[PDB]
């Protein structure tokens, strides 16, 4: 029932880094999904207390949304551009675990989803 704390978007002891990879993800690949309609359910922390979800967080163990990766990218809280991918695809395993293939929530992901792998087919490179 009670909704965990979201996870962490800053780290002082954690290595930080900006890659080009990594600010195209931000500029380009966040920047694109969060305006898609079906991006609204994604752009924050499932609040299982407002949805009356007390099982969400009972089957979901490792929570992941499009906010916190946001946040993370804004922070250079990454190493990388696979930590960041990382974290989208958390995000939509997490929707196909607890949903079931046919919810609305579901049609929703594997929009997203397909867009997102549209967009990091190719990245940038650095010199
Ligand atoms: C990943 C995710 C996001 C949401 C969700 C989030 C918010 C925003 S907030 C601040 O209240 O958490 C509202 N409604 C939601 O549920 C929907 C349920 C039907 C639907 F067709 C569209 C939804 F967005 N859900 C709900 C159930 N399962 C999920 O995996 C899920």
């Amino acid at each position: 029932s009670m909704n965990p704390p979201p996870p962490e978007t800053s780290n002082p002891n954690k290595p930080k880094r900006q890659t080009n990879q990594l600010q195209y993800l931000l500029r380009v690949v966040l920047k694109t999904l969060w305006k898609h309609q079906f991006a609204w359910p994604f752009q924050q922390p499932v609040d299982a207390v407002k949805l009356n979800l007390p099982d969400y967080y009972k089957i979901i163990k490792t929570p992941m949304d499009m906010g916190t990766i946001k946040k993370r990218l804004e922070n250079n809280y990454y190493w990388n551009a696979q930590e960041c991918i990382q974290d989208f695809n958390t995000m939509f395993t997490n929707c196909y675990i607890y949903n079931k293939p046919g919810d609305d929530i579901v049609l929703m992901a594997e929009a997203l989803e397909k867009l997102f792998l549209q967009k990091i087919n190719e990245l940038p490179t650095e010199e």
